[PDB]
C-alpha cells in the first residue's frame, strides 16, 4: 500500500512506524516492513547484496529502492545488483544506513513509493 516510517535508528537496531516490531536489519516498501536475515540467502559482506535480498521489495511496487550497506559500507553491492534493479526502472540509491535513512523518509515525505533494505551495523 503506502511506504511506513522507519521511525528510530541506532547500532543494531531500527524503528519503522506500524511494525509490531523493531528489528536488526530490515525492509521496507509500500505496505509494511520485514525482518532482513542474511541467511535466508546466506548473504555476507561478500559478494554483498544480493538481487535475492531486494526481490521481495521489487515485487511490491516501489520507484525508488535504498540500500543501507551499513555504517561504514563494510558490506559491497554487486554492480550487478543495482543494474538488476535500474534494469526494472528502479531508481537506485546506496548509502550508509544513517545517511540512508535519512534519504528514505524524506522520500517517504514527499509521498514517493519508496522501498529499501538496511544494515544497522556493518
Amino acid at each position: 500500500s503506502t511506504s511506513p516510517e522507519i521511525a528510530s535508528l541506532s547500532w543494531g537496531q531500527m524503528k519503522v512506524k506500524g511494525s509490531n516490531t523493531t528489528y536488526k536489519d530490515c525492509k521496507v516498501w509500500p505496505g509494511g516492513s520485514r525482518t532482513w536475515d542474511w541467511r535466508e540467502t546466506g548473504t555476507e559482506h561478500s559478494p554483498g547484496v544480493q538481487p535475492a535480498d531486494v526481490k521481495e521489495v521489487v515485487e511490491k511496487g516501489v520507484q525508488t529502492l535504498v540500500i543501507g550497506r551499513g555504517m561504514s559500507e563494510a558490506l559491497k553491492v554487486p554492480s550487478s545488483t543495482v543494474e538488476y534493479l535500474k534494469k526494472h526502472g528502479i531508481d537506485v540509491r546506496v548509502l550508509q544506513t544513517e545517511q540512508a535513512v535519512k534519504e528514505y523518509n524524506a522520500l517517504v515525505a514527499q509521498g514517493v513509493r519508496v522501498g529499501g533494505v538496511f544494515h544497522s551495523t556493518c
